């Protein structure tokens, strides 16, 4: 059973933090006392959800700004995070190279990207990561998405991307199992959440309900506290996913 | 499934200097196809097109190359192409060089993982379809049930294979509204005999290994007849479609 005290004077990193998901969890965070390091490539958006999370309560709340393209700012970022809270107790993997709703023709490039951004910075995030996890028996959160587990089309290298995702995290998962490394890894497997984002995108089809981004947020953080392998958001996906 | 479905037809096949994929060159061969082979050694590729030719092929060739070069990968295409006059089934199943070990910091193997095991695929599939589209033809994916299920040891080699299955999967679905006439067969194979799998899986517990020259076939087979996945050993299914499932939704 959940209770915000969990995240109290916890120091977490919430990737893709200036908007959408990845902002309310920063928020949440804030609500509940932990530390934050958050990120994305826009300075002035990014000090707006620091100042606004000390408004809230976070114990601290700094911003490194950045793009997840470049693998040196990756490794670096994670260094400098855990230094300005001295330790790292949760890693939130939720930024998103930008991707719309296209037919696959010939765009390597943006393959090339999608596998980069939302895939290999991942891992790198995670190797920077992991010896400040291993010690504070921390806690790794990886957004993904009903694509990156039934393969939709029109969004086929967001899809490898997503579906890279789940092939790589579940397996050192098991890795970690078997090698005593009590380090947690949750996969979240999202539908239709209304950022702006997603809406966009989506005004041209017909979907049920987004789901409100803030209670996604809320979810995200409760199943990484928690220590659960995988979250469902909404919650009416798990049937959907086991039937 | 008949053979002669196979005869006159024009087959790319990658990874075909040994293991599985020799082993569907040579079975195309029987079947009276022209093949195209590719890997990066020559002299192995220059013995594989000898035997495909006296199996009977209507035509064999090889082309050396590493599959690490994107360039080489999209000229590959076009060179097989031009030599058989035509392409009728792309048969994609060249993997880089991976062993059993727990993933630590090798931001390397995970990159070259993805460029040699998925990219390079796709780079291929572009440069293909094309000619693939002139023939109403097919496109063969060999993955692997640690593609599906999740394994430890083989964290870069099961993003790649994974990473597969989300984008064929999806640009299958892209072809079935757009009425691209271009099937997309996506193979998940257990433990199968050749050497690569064999050493790696030396000392440890497991099912006998289904044999490759049967594997070979039923990858042929699928593909021939449209079919969206081919699981091979008969036995896979029940794991796959039974088992996980279950342990799944117990967890
Ligand atoms: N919303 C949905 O319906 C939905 C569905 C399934 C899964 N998801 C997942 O949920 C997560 C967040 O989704 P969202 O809707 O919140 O997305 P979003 O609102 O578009 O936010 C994406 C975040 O990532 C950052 N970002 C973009 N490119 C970057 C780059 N190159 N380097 C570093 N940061 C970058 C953005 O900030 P900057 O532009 O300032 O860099 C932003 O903070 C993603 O993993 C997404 O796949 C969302
Ligand atoms: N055997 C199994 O139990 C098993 C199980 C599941 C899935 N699979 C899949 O089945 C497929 C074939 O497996 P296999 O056991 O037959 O493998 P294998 O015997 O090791 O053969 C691999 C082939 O790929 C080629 N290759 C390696 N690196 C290359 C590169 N950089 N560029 C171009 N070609 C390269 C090799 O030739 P060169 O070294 O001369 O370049 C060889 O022809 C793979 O997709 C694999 O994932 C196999
Ligand atoms: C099937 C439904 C409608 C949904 O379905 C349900 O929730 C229940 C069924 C229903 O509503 O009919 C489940 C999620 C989903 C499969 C959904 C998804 O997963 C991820 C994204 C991405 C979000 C985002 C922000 C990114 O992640 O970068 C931007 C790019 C991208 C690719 C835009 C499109 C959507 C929003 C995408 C594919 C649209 C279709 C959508
Ligand atoms: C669970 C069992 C025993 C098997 O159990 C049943 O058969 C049922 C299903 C397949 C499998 C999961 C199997 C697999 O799928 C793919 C490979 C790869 C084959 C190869 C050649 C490559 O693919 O490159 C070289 C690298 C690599 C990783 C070596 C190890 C195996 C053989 C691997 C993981 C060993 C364990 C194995
Ligand atoms: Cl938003
Ligand atoms: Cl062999």
């Amino acid at each position: 059973e959940f209770r915000p005290e969990m995240l109290q004077g916890k120091k977490v990193i919430v990737t893709g933090a200036s908007k959408g998901i990845g902002r309310e969890m920063a928020y949440h965070l804030a609500k509940m006392g932990a530390h934050v390091v958050v990120t994305a490539r826009s300075k002035e958006t990014l000090q707006k959800v620091v100042s606004h999370c000390l408004e809230l309560g976070a114990a601290s709340a700094h911003y490194i700004a950045g793009t997840m393209e470049d693998m040196t700012f990756a490794e670096q970022f994670v260094a400098q995070a855990g230094k300005l809270m001295g330790g790292l107790d949760m890693l939130i993997l939720n930024h998103i190279t930008n991707t719309s709703l296209n037919l696959f023709h010939d765009d390597i490039h943006h393959v090339r990207k999608s596998m980069e951004v939302n895939f290999l910075s991942y891992v790198v995030l995670t190797v920077a990561a992991l010896p400040m996890l291993k010690q504070s028996n921390g806690s790794i959160v990886v957004v993904s998405s009903l694509a990156g587990k039934v393969a939709y089309p029109m969004v086929a290298a967001y899809s490898a991307s997503k579906f890279a995702l789940d092939g790589f995290f579940s397996s050192i998962r098991k890795e970690y199992s078997v090698s005593r490394v009590n380090v947690s890894i949750t996969l979240c497997v999202l539908g239709l959440i209304d950022t702006e984002t997603a809406m966009k995108a989506v005004s041209g089809i017909v979907h049920m309900q987004a789901a409100p981004k803030e209670e996604c947020a809320l979810e995200i953080i409760k199943g990484g506290a928690l220590r659960q392998e995988e979250v469902y958001y909404d919650s009416s996906l798990w049937t959907t996913l086991l039937i």
